[PDB]
Parts: C-alpha cells; structure tokens; sequence
C-alpha cells in the first residue's frame, strides 16, 4: 500500500525555519514597488488584507487599512443589513476598497447580493475546510450566479485543495490551516500544514492558473510578511498584528496599569455565541498597539527593507527569484536579539 | 558486525513531530462514524479505553466511559474478590462493557476466571515488558485455558514484539513503552520508542494478522488521539486526560484555592505499596477536570473535526489513507496558540 | 582540499538524542549480570567509577563505592604522601579496590610509585587533552616503567585519540571532552564531541584492541548509564550523580532551609587554586543526596531494568547487540514526565 | 523554473549548531601563535576587531584593544573633524593601530581623506547591504582614489557578495547579516544567513583571492571566536563581548543594586537620531564587565585552549584543517553547564 508506506514522507517548514538570503541589489528600499494585482479588477498598493474577524475588521478598520494601501475584510458576525451597512461606510469614505466575508450557510446568496449592492469589491468565502465537496459545490454555484465579483475562497493548505478551488472559478485562494495565533485547530483536530510549505505548495498551483493566493495566519513580525511573500504569497492576511489597534472593534481595557484589547478566534466559544462543533480557537488579550497607520508604516518599512536586501524591485521578483536558507532553532535564537536586556521598546519589535 | 554498524540507524517520531494533512472531504464532522471493532465480539462506539490505573479506573469510571461509547479497564491493585465485584457493578448498570487488568503473577489464572464469572468482556494482560519469554509463555497458556475471552496484552513498542503476542492468540496488542505522562521508564532505564513510530510499526503487524492495537500513553490533547488513530491505532488508552474527573477514584483536594486530584503511575513508589524493582513512575496532582461525560464530549468532538478535515468517513479510512506532514519545533510553536495572553479557559485547551 | 570540503561532514549524538529499543528478553532484571572486566586483573561488580575530583572522591567515597561493587578514583589535589595515605585507608577497609588520579607533571613518576606502594589497583592518568604528543610520550614512558599496573588514560573523544593511547599500552581509555555537568570546555574553547557519538567511536577502537573504555561525563540519570554502556562503554564515570552524598568530601550547607554540598570542576578557578590557563569549569552547589549506598542502589536498579528491557543477560550483550532509536526534542519531552505537577520526590527522578 | 524549485535547497549553521573536534596536538596553548595578516601592511597580534558602534569604540576603546594586540574601529556617529581627532588620540598613544568606519554618504570621500591624514590604518566601509550596485560602485571609486589604504568593506553573507567586493579591490570583507546580539534585521526584514555558514561560504572566496574576512556578529563566548576562525574567518569583530567595559563610551548606571552600561544597535531608533528607514536594532543594557585588558585576556585564553585541542600551532592551521561536528539542541545543552546551581561567577562564563 503506497498510502501506508508514505504516511510520513511529507516535510513542512514554517516562518521560524527559514531566512531570506541577501542577493545582488539595484534597488533602494524606498524605491521598491509594493503594489500587487490580486485580480484584473482588484489592485492593492500594499499587499495586506485585514482579517475577517469580529475583533479585527469592521468599517473603521477597513477604512484605515484601505487608506494605507490595503483592503479590509468586514466580518460576518452580524446581520446582512448590518454587514452591507458597514460596506457603505467604507465606500462613503472616499470610494475606498472594501471586502466582506461570507460563510457557506443558508443566507449566503442573499448576503453576497446585498454586499454587492453596497459596492463591495471582493467576496471572501471563509470556511474552516475549503477542500470539501459541499463547499466547492456552493462556491461554483456562487461563481456562476455572480460572474463579475472578485471571489476569495479558503482556507486550504495543499496543492490539490488550491487546485479544486481555482477549478471552479475562484479568483484568489486563501491559504492557511492552523497557523493563526488564536487558533487551536492543530491541537484539537491534529490537522495542519506548516505555513511556509503551505504557501509554497499552493502558490505553485496559483502560478499555473495565473491567479493569486493570500497567505493567511501565523505572521508575527514584518519579516514574516517578507517570508510569506517570497514563498509565493501575492499578499498576506493579518489578525494578531492588527489586533489592539485603535481602529479594531473592541474598546481598550486597563489590566495591571497597562492598556489591552480583546483578540479572539472566530472559532472560540465566545465568538460562536455571537453568531454542534467543538471550539477551535481561544479568547485572549493583546497590548494596545496604537493606530493602524503607525503599524502599517512599520510593516511596510520591513517589506521595503527585505526587498532591498533581496534585490527585488517589485513583488513579482520577490515571489519568483528570492531564495531561502534553512536554519535550526539555534539559528532562530541568533536571529532575534540575544544576550541583551532590552530597555526601550522598538516600534517594530516587542 | 551488522548490529554494531546499525546501532543508530532507526528513527522515531512522536505526536508533536507530526500534523495530519487536510484532504478532499465528503463528510461533515457530525456524520463521521467513530465506531471500531476491537475483536469479533467487542465493538466500541468511540475508540477510547480508560487506563487500568488505581487513580483512573474503578467501577465508577468504567460505568461513565462505557456510557459514552468507550470501555474502562478496572485496575488490579485490589483483591480478586474486589476486582470481580467492581466488574459486577458495571454489568449491573445496564449491561455496559467492562474490561479488567491482570498481571503475570501467581494469582493470574484464578483472577481471570473470577473476572470472567463476573461478566468481564476483555482481559487486559498488563506488563511492563510484554516482549519477554516468560510473559509470552503465560499469555499463550491463558489463551488456551480461556479460549473465548477477548485478550488484550501489552505493552510492546516494536513490530517483533507485537508479532510475538499475536502469534500466541492475543486479540488486541497494547502499544507504548515510555510515553506516559506519569512515566519515567525512559529516564530510569533509558528504554523506549517515540509513540507515533511505535504505533505505526505495530499497526503494520496488526494489519497482517487482521487484529487490532491500542495506542497507550502520551496523549495530551484531542488532536493527539487523531494522530494516534491515523498512525494505525484502532483505539487509544487515556490516563492523563481522564485524570481528575469526578468518576476517577480519588477525592478532590484544595491547593492554593483550586481543586486538584491525585494522578500517579502504577510504577510509582506509592502505587507499588498498594500492591525488588526501582520505581518507573512519579506521583502527582492534576487540576479538577469535571465530569467524564463533558471531557469525552470534547475529545469526540476533536476526533470528528479531524476526520472531517481528512475526509475520513470512518476510522478505517483514517487508519489507511490519512497522510502526515513532519514539522520542527518551530512548527509546533505555530501549531499551539502563540503571541497571545489567553484570558478565558477553553473547554479543550489548557 | 578535502579538509576544507569536509569541515561540517561529521554528526554527533548525545544521551538526550537517543533511546534504547526494547527487544525480546529471556532475563529478569534481578537476574542480570552487571560485572565487567576492565583489565585482566581488574573486575568490577557494577560498572561504575567515581570521578577523580576534589569534591567527589577521597578515601571515604572510594570505600563506599567499592563496597557497592564499583571503584573510586582518589583525586590528586593533595600531596603524594596524602594521596598515598588515602589509598592505604581504602585497602585497610577490607582490601577494597582503589584507583588514583595522576597528572602529567614533574612529580608523576614518584606519585605513581608511591601509589603503587600503597596498594593502588589502577592509575588514572587524567589530562584535559589526552590526544597530544607530550601526553602520549609520557604515558608510554609510564607504561614501560610500571609494566604490571592497570593504566587508565584520558581524556579523548575520537577513534584516532583512543587508538593513540591503546598503541602505547594503555589498558583503559577514558572518553569525554566537554560533556561534564560542571564543564565549560565547549563554551570556552569551542571544542567537544557529543558524548554518545564519542563513546561509540572510541568503543569501536577498543574492540579492535581487546581493551575497554570508561564513558566519562554527562550522565544525568540512571537511564543515561544504560545508554552509555549500550553505546559501547564498558563502564561509566560519575561526578554529578555522586555529588552531594555523605561520603563526598565537602560538608553540607543550609541554603534557604535546604541542605546542599559544593560541586566544582577541577578546572574551575577555585579548584586550580587548591593545586597560565583560563578556567574550563564552574563552581556550584547540588542538593544533598544522602548515602552513596542508596544512590548506587537506584542507579543499579535502573541498569537492571534497562537490561531486562533489551534482553541483555550481561553487559557484553548490551554493548554488542542493543539497538538505539533517534528522537527529536519533542521525543525527549515525551520521555520525561509531562503535563503533571509532581508532588512527591521520586528516589530516581528529581 | 530552477529558482522556484530550489527555493529551500540551502542549509545554514550557526555557532550553537557545531563543535570543534579535538585532534592530535603537538602545541601547548601558551605556545600558540595568534597573529594574523589581514593585509600586507596590517598585521594583528590577536585576531580581534572592536565594533564600529557608538556604544563600543571611540579612542579610549581603540587604545585599549590595540594595546592587547587587536585594532579598534572608531565609529562614524560624529563629525569628520571629531572622528579624525579620535584617530589622532590613538596614534599619539604610542603609534597604535587604528581603524575608522565610514558610510556611503555624500561626505565619504572627504571623511576618508581626513582619516588618512590623521594616520588611520584601515578604512571600514560599513553598510547594511554590501552586495548592492550603488555600494560596490562607490567602493570601487574609493579604491581608485585611495590606492594605498587598507579597505574593509561589508557587510555580506554570501560567496557572490564577497566576490563582488574583492573584485573591486577590497582588501578585507566583513561578513555577517543578522547575527548581532542587538540586531533585528532577521525579524524586521526576514533576511539573513546563519553565521557559521556565512563565514564558510565567504572564506571560500577569500582564499581564491588571497585576501581575508572578518567574522562580524553573533559571538557570545570565547569558544564562538574559535568556531568563527575555524570556519574560515581570519579575525572576528566583537560588540556584545566588549560592551560594558570601562573603555566603552558610555558611563555606568546602577540598576537594582548592580552596574550596567548602555549597548545599542547602530540601526536602533536612538542611534539613528545621533546621526526614512525603519529600525533594525534595539537599545539595551549589559552588566558592567570591567577592563578591556581583563576581558581580552579571557578571550585570548579561550582561543589558545581551543587551538591546543585542535593541534593548531597558528591560525592558518585552524582555518584550513580543523574539523567540526554537528550537534542538536540536546548537544548544546550538554555543552553548557547543566544540572548544577552555579554559585560563583566564572571570569569567562556568565
Ligand atoms: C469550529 C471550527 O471553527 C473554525 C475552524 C478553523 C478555522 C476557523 C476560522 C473561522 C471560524 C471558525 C473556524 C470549525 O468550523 N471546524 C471544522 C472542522 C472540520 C470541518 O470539516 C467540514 C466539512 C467537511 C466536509 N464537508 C463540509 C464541511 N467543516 C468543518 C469545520
Ligand atoms: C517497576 C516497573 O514498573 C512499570 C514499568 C513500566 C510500566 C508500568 C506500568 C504499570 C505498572 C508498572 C510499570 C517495572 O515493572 N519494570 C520492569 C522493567 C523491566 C522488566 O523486564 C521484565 C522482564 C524481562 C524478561 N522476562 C520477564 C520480565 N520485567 C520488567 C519490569
Ligand atoms: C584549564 C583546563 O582544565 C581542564 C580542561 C578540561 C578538563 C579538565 C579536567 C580536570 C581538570 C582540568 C580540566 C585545561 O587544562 N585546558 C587545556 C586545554 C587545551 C590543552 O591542550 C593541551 C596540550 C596540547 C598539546 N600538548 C600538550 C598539552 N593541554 C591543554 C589543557
Ligand atoms: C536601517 C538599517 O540599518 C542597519 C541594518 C543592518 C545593519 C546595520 C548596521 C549598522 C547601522 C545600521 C544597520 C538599514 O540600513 N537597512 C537597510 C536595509 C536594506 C537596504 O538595502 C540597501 C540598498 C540596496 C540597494 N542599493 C543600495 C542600498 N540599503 C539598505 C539598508
Ligand atoms: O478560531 C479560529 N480557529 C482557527 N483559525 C482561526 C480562528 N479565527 C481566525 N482564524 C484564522 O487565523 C487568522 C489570523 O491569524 P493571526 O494573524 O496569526 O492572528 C485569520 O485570518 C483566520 O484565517
Ligand atoms: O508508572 C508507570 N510507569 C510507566 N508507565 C506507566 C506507569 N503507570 C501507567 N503507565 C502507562 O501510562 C499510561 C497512561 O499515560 P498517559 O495517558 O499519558 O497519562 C497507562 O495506560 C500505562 O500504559
Ligand atoms: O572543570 C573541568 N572542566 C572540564 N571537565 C571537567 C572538569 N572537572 C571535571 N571534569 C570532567 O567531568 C566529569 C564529571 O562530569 P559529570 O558526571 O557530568 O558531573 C569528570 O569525571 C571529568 O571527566
Ligand atoms: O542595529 C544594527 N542592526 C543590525 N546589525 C547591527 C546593528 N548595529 C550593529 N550591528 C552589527 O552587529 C555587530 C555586533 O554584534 P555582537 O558582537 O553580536 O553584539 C556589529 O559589528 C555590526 O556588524
Ligand atoms: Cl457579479
Ligand atoms: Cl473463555
Ligand atoms: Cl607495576
Ligand atoms: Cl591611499
């Protein structure tokens, strides 16, 4: 049995397993082009999507991140009327780009229709297991019903899963099973793929179709964005790094003389109340980060620095030509600050 | 010398070394079939055995877990009359399934006979080193004396050990040398096999015989059960995850304003008093977990979630067709929640 | 250049990298033979040498460990008259075995002569770098001067180093560069070999000569002794595990309501005062352990347990036939107790 | 696409991944030759450069380290007149060797000229990404303008980067992208090479040209210097290990009853104020270390000890002939002191 014999053949890498190799460079960081074409009708100035989560992205977040060159995915833990109204708030703030999450439920077709009426630019079909017959069949039916809307669908973590979604007309495949900071899928179900490998395997398929992927989950620092893009992601999706900003939906708390905000998985127990299956996320708090504009400024600055190191004048070169080097945990220790008592907080390092 | 030259050839994986790869799925988690045939006369509704330990399973535990679809192994740190009486309590609670542990001692044959008189469904011949001449010879003699009883025998961690036990008529081989949470076998004797590899090597033999194995020890989360089953285990045995429940034999203590219960290895010093050799277990305490019904509900929910991800409609497909991906410690860090202060305890994550 | 190209070819394992595989066994732990012939005139009942260190072995320690079946190496941080007098105390306690450490200094020949006059059974030529021209030349000269004395010489960590010492008539080669608990050789000089690999490479040479080796340093638990012997060591040398016993030279201190004893490297600054080069050891304290008899009882019990698991009826079988399995750090975590609050101290686990 | 297929082919090692193998030795540590020819006109008695950082090296540091056999790189976070004046202070302290850092800015040519007028011995062209067209072109122009000055240029971490700099007449290539203790390049930009591999790849090129390299960053102990030199570095550059000395520019602070000094990356926010791009360093404090003379004495003593172990009579033999052994994290744990409560601080181990 080939299936029995190859049970443990596959290997997987995540962000902390790899570094990008410096290469000959002709481009300064400030001259790098960060724009990316997600689909023929959807181009971003910076390759960053904000996560469709009820503690990350409502209209306030989507407005802030679109003004920085990204796009926000308004979460679906609200009525169809409310979610459409959030989209109208974004479009009425200068015609900014806006995306909106939908599930595979009995309201999906009406919800998509009202979101399109509100001016939405992308529909984000968000499911725990995108590589399933019922999901692929509904997606294909959505694709034929709404022929002109940009469709993001996920999540998958394998070539075969990304191919199954591109085959039914998905424009953008969202990649990531288990890497999220608030996620417990891998300890509760035992299922996942290390995220760098998942990006790489799915990007290989996306290139064959001429489409794009979103690297979703597990990003901890600006350098992880560069790794995610160089592994083949056309853009990334961020929760943890946008959590605790002014524009995120919560209100700040004071715990032990310091400001925090709530960040919780959409599969946590509390989040599923807001909208049977056992939880696959936890509920937590993160330190108050400040404004989205300031955070994106640091992220973008890390991407530009990385691309100056790799000689990437645009994201295409970073995706196609940047090489990695594998490292051990000892290499990870060398990569972070070591043998030093940090006295002042850096704006891009905690 | 081939033995000298191959001293370090073998490699071993445990649960934290691997993840299950998501695959094309046609089955929702709630429609998954969790039943397993351990032997022609013994079928379980959920593939879970409770450990034959004096701080895990007496009649109260065996009743609770059988009512959830599993089976309990009543421990043998009691007289023959007492252990038979515990079995009668289980059978008088609605004819529930019941198993009972026996050693290889001078009372084994009488103890097995009285347990069969009490209505026991499986005999669990529990030994530290199942792959030994004296144990295999007594087991074979038990097999010929009691021809119709389901026999579990262990523990082994190699193909040759599992084969030696199946060769003398053992119905179910219990697998695990050293992985137990309360176990020190590997630091005291230096002996063991990482548990995923041990399950896989033994399951390969079990398939040749048409018999089954129990993956015993080292399970920390519900996702480890899915890994254990996908590595070839027909069912798992749990101590740590059932420790501290209402139905476990101890009484709850209050330490620093919180409830705990005693959990100790059957090879710890205190456990061997209750029933020379140096200890191979420690004595500890675990937080109070609540009822067995609530804990099994979370475990079962993780198994169903995992099988929906792998597209396994029953445990046979999970055993034969699910693939793994290997990961580093960095991948393990990504798999658990990271970079977040958990504020609310999840029912399936500590 | 082959030397340039193979700079990083070699790989090395230590105790925490490996486990012993259980095998078919015909021998109970209590029936195992632990005796070992170190040289034609030197046989031990248990394969354990106590370290020649000024906080481990003087006459009191050598007496206690010889009474348990081992042999003690009286340290040389004392005059020739004093060290010879310590040996007389051992021989006057029932003719017990006794060994004594010598350096390569300008008193070595007189010191060896007086120790032989006192009845010493083995001379332990202790040097930091045994694989050096000056050391090998003095050793060869000692071998020809004292033709009938058992000679231990070390330390080396490679086949070529062990071969160089056996070539000049060394009876027993002591193996270990850097693994000691109190040792900083590897961080100060950058030099060493992981200890399991060092034992294995040197044992390969020892078998060709028909001689023996002592696995010296890095032993943390009784299971490490079994790994050390199965990797090819004929016996082990212990410092850390005998430190803090009643029979060790220090007096007990009380720190924060608990008893401790001093344990320090013979290359620490303080130890070199007692007897230029930069220190290669640290000075520390360990918890009070109790009597040597009780500690050896636990160690011996772990060895017997390990050999029952591997089916080794004597140490020859363990050396020649026991197989290992390699494991990751995740496997190490599974091997120790995990996910449990230990409440009672085990006699063989801290 | 070969670039796509080889995205993860490369592997990298750092100091904690490797140990030096002991070898046959004819040379005592005190007889080892530590001198190194960096360029035909620049020879050092010990192979150590002090880092060109505003919390490490001004005239006071450069004087102290030159008096120990090394050379100091006076940092450039000061005017041209001030930096030239610091160099005059060094030359007026007995004609000691002195080096000075320059950037690639609009003052570089005047700054180099005034530093040469002051008697500087080496120019250290310090850039974040030495493998860039603009940097290589300015360096080549500096080489043709100042034909007789020793030129150090960096930093690179690849063979192709080192080759590009040697091709334009650089005498000494400085190697290290990301390993620095105060450095965040690898987490902010995602870019780097584990330092042992980076030294080895660049040294391979340096040998073809007959030139030299400086191993810059990540050195934590004296043993790391030996590893860095044996991996092919002709000398090392130190920040962390010289930070907090009397001769470093800061003044000592008292924090919680203990003395500290400020150590900060030249890419930290505060350091860039002293002289847009996002920070790539943090600001911290280190314990007060004492005098440079005492620290160098310990470092040099570790190098001599290492070379006695490897049988290296001079640095050429260490570079060309010393072999390494690879180890896991378990091997790293064995290499440091373990299972001991250090009571007295060692002069070469924290
Ligand atoms: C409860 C869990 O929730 C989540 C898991 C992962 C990511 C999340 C992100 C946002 C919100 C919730 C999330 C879940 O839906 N689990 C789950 C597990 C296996 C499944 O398998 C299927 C499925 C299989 C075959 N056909 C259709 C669906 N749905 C599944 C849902
Ligand atoms: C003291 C130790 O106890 C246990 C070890 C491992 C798992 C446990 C689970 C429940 C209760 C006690 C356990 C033990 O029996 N150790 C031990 C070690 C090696 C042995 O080897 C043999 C043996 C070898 C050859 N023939 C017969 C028996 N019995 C052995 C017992
Ligand atoms: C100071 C250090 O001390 C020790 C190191 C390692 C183990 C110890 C155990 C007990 C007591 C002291 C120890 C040492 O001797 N280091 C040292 C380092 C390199 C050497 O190289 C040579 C040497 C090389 C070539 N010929 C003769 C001697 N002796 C050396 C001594
Ligand atoms: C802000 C950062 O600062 C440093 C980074 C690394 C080491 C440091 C050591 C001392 C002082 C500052 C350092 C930097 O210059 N980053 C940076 C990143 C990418 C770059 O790419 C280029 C570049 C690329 C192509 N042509 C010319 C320059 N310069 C770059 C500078
Ligand atoms: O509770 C959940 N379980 C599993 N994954 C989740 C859950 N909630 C959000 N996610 C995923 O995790 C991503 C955010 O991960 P982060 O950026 O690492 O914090 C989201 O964009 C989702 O893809
Ligand atoms: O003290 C002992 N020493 C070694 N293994 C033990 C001991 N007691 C119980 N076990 C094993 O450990 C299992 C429980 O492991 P856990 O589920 O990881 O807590 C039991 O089912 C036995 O197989
Ligand atoms: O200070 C020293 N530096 C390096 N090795 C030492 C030093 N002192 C003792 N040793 C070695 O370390 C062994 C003890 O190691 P332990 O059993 O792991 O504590 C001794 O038998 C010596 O071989
Ligand atoms: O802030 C910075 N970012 C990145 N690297 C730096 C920065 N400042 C200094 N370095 C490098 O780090 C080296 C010192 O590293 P350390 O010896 O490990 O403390 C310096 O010689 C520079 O090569
Ligand atoms: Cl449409
Ligand atoms: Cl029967
Ligand atoms: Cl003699
Ligand atoms: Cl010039």
């Amino acid at each position: 049995n080939a299936m029995w014999e190859t049970k443990f053949a596959k290997e997987g890498l995540t962000f902390d397993d790899v570094l990008l190799v410096p290469a000959k460079s002709d481009v300064l960081p400030n001259d790098v082009d960060l724009s990316v074409e997600m689909a023929p009708s959807l181009k971003l100035n910076v390759p960053i999507w904000s996560a469709g989560m009820d503690t990350i992205t409502e209209a306030k977040m989507a407005i802030a991140i679109a003004r920085q060159g990204g796009i926000g995915v308004v979460h679906k833990n609200m009525s169809i009327e409310q979610q459409a109204e959030e989209i109208e708030k974004v479009k009425r703030s200068g015609g900014l780009l806006a995306a909106a999450a939908v599930g595979i439920t009995n309201d999906t077709f009406v919800r998509v229709e009202k979101l399109i009426e509100a001016g939405v630019d992308a529909i984000v079909i968000d499911t725990a297991h995108g590589h399933s017959a019922g999901v692929i069949n509904k997606i294909s039916e959505i694709r034929q019903t709404f022929k002109d809307v940009v469709i993001v669908a996920g999540n998958v973590a394998t070539a075969e899963g990304a191919r199954a979604l591109f085959e039914v007309g998905v424009d953008i495949v969202k990649v990531g099973i288990g890497p999220g900071s608030i996620c417990t899928t891998r300890v509760v179900a035992g299922v996942g793929v290390p995220q760098i490998t998942a990006i790489y395997d799915c990007a290989t398929v996306a290139r064959e179709f001429g489409k794009t992927i979103i690297a979703d989950g597990g990003i901890k620092y600006s350098g992880d964005i560069v790794k995610a893009l160089a592994a083949g992601g056309n853009a990334v999706m961020l929760g943890s790094m946008l959590a605790g900003t002014d524009e995120s939906p919560g209100e700040t708390e004071i715990f032990q003389g310091r400001q925090f905000k709530t960040y919780r998985g959409m599969g946590s127990l509390a989040a599923m109340e807001h909208g049977k299956l056992v939880p696959e996320g936890i509920e937590g708090r993160v330190p108050y980060k400040g404004s989205v504009a300031d955070i994106i400024f640091q992220l973008v600055g890390g991407i530009r620095s990385g691309m100056g190191y790799t000689g990437s004048p645009d994201l295409r070169h970073l995706r196609e030509e940047a090489a990695f080097v594998r490292m051990t945990g000892a290499g990870l220790r060398e990569s972070h600050p070591h043998d030093i008592q940090i006295t002042k907080e850096a704006p891009n390092y905690s």
